[PDB]
């Protein structure tokens, strides 16, 4: 609806200027996880704090009917088999609370502020790991290194996601063979390409500034979810070029403009761990008051003193192989055409977004740019 693609939107600018900072690193974010987030930020901030949020997302959480919004959400999200999701405001101890945050968190995201002892940066790490984990089944069991938190930490936002899919058409992995990955290095590098042929929703698309591209989506199990891969037609024009066309409404334009086709798809076997602070970003985009002593102004969480953000964190974590739905065919049956199956093979950076068709919402965003790493 309105407000998802508002999220989305958010949640990909988000990740537009992640990329743009780091051309040439693997990069997997949730725009769901990153909306959720500052979400609950929303919820403690008041006054011009506020203001600066609701303007710079979009939407804002404390308007009528939006607690609701985000609730069911989130709730349909976390109800995806594969899907282990966990987002968490942390609070110093020591700092008192006023009830409205308390309602507010309760009522938009079922949860609770975690109040945390900083003053023990090693406990509280210990601590926040454990509930990250109790919250993810273990899939993300040491969410925060050391050296994220310290003494003077005092309120930190944080998202974690791991998302485990089966393919509605698995792959065969004797079909897997080693082929050639061009880096943004200009290198080559030989990685495991993963590959099958199938009817593809299939679209051409140009972008704003003249960029020719392609998206083809791939369903998982059940059809609630499906990846959306997404690169230039050109091998060597810069996967950079594509960064604004990452809009929900362009997503809405691709959907409508694809169509099933035949082709032999070709795409790296790789896995991701993805760890962020997101503060460089979000100040990129506009939101660097929110981590100003002088200039945060969450009085909704304590009106007693003083207090801006610490740190907002996500990581993000999927793999992505051949693995599809047990004891289904990896080939469809053989229909004889004159027509040559295009291949289309991802052997230079391409974005992938994975997203959940009865909310819209995107669990993740990501570029892939050196399928040897994470
Ligand atoms: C590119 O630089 C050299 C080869 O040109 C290599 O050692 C390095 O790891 C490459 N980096 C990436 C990200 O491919």
């Amino acid at each position: 609806n309105l407000i998802q693609d508002k999220q989305t939107d958010f949640g990909l600018q988000v990740f537009a200027e992640a990329v743009q900072s780091a051309p040439d690193r693997n990069l997997a974010l949730s725009p769901y996880g990153i909306a959720s987030v500052l979400g609950m930020a929303q919820m403690g901030a008041y006054g011009a704090t506020l203001k600066l949020l609701a303007s710079k997302m979009g939407y804002s959480l404390q308007e009528r009917g939006m607690p609701k919004l985000q609730r069911l959400l989130q709730r349909d999200l976390a109800s995806e088999d594969g899907v282990e999701v966990a987002s968490g405001v942390m609070v110093d101890r020591k700092i008192i609370l006023e009830k409205v945050f308390r309602r507010s968190l309760s009522k938009a995201f079922q949860s609770v502020p975690h109040q945390i002892d900083f003053s023990q940066p090693e406990m509280a790490r210990q601590v926040i790991n454990s509930w990250t984990s109790d919250h993810t089944d273990g899939m993300i069991s040491e969410f925060l290194p050391s050296g994220v938190l310290s003494e003077l930490t005092r309120l930190v936002f944080l998202n974690a996601l791991h998302f485990h899919g089966v393919w509605k058409t698995p792959f065969d992995p004797r079909n897997t063979r080693e082929q050639l990955f061009h880096t943004v290095n200009g290198s080559a590098v030989s990685v495991p390409m993963m590959t099958t042929t199938q009817k593809f929703n299939y679209g051409e698309f140009v972008s704003k500034d003249g960029v020719d591209y392609d998206v083809i989506e791939m369903p998982y199990e059940g059809e609630s979810i499906s990846m959306l891969l997404v690169t230039p037609f050109e091998k060597d024009v810069p996967l950079s070029a594509l960064n604004k066309e990452l809009s929900s409404s362009r997503i809405h334009q691709w959907r409508q403009e694809m169509r099933k086709i035949s082709k032999q798809l070709s795409i790296p076997r790789f896995s991701m761990d993805t760890e962020i602070d997101l503060k460089s970003t979000l100040s990129r985009m506009g939101l660097g008051d929110i981590f100003s002593q002088s200039r945060a102004d969450f009085s909704r969480i304590t009106t007693e003193e003083p207090l801006c953000v610490s740190k907002v964190l996500q990581r993000v974590k999927l793999e992505v192989n051949e693995e599809g739905t047990k004891g289904s065919s990896a080939t469809a049956a053989v229909i004889y055409s004159r027509m040559a199956v295009e291949e289309i093979t991802l052997d230079r950076p391409f974005f992938f977004l994975i997203q959940h068709k009865p909310t819209g919402a995107l669990l993740f965003s990501g570029q892939l740019t050196q399928p040897q790493e994470y």
